[PDB]
């Protein structure tokens, strides 16, 4: 009948490889972890499914199998009674969906721009930019002590060459300094 991966892509069984590429790219954005983190439940599940769907469905070796079977799947060739040459299952494991998207996109929004959607030009940091960026951290020094029953924690965080000191008391930020310039926390109403 049809291959379930088509339903994952949201297309018809007669969709071309190029149309598979379309759905793949579109859904890569649509259900991207950073696109819809609010519904991470539906997003994660479908996002990962898209990885599998694309990789397998787009494989000519699997298409050969599907053509033999008639898109029947379970023992399709036997049920249909077909006689075509096809590749065999050799105990192949499942691939990390994240690695799939890493290969083809880099784990990033397919429809993003390096000149317009610059991660390092984002006040809020909703483009995988600095301020919590992986590989951007040089070194973090953490030291905690007890003062009059109070938990005093000081963190020296170096990121992108910039140093910021964070001093907390019982889990509450008391002082914050950036490159020797103390910032006023009263301005932070987030």
């Amino acid at each position: 009948g049809m291959v379930d991966y088509y339903e994952v892509l949201g297309v018809q069984r007669h969709a071309s490889p190029e149309d598979i590429k379309k759905a793949y790219r579109k859904l890569a954005l649509k259900w991207h972890p950073d696109k819809n983190p609010e519904n991470k439940e539906e997003a994660e599940r479908k996002f990962k499914q898209v990885a599998e769907a694309y990789e397998v469905l787009s494989d000519a070796k699997k298409r050969d199998i599907y053509d033999k079977y008639g898109k029947e799947g379970l023992n399709g060739g036997g049920g249909g009674g077909s006689h075509f040459d096809s590749p065999f299952e050799f105990g192949f494991t499942f691939r990390n969906p994240d690695d799939v998207f890493r290969e083809f996109f880099g784990g990033r929004d397919p429809f993003s721009f390096d000149f317009f959607e610059d991660p390092f030009e984002d006040f809020f940091g909703n483009r995988r930019g600095p301020r919590g960026g992986m590989g951007n951290f040089k070194s973090i020094s953490t030291s905690t002590k007890m003062v009059n029953g109070r938990k005093i924690t000081t963190k020296r965080i170096v990121e992108n060459g910039q140093e910021r000191v964070e001093v907390e008391e019982d889990g509450q930020l008391k002082s914050l300094t950036i490159n020797g310039k103390e910032q006023l926390l009263r301005l932070d109403n987030k």
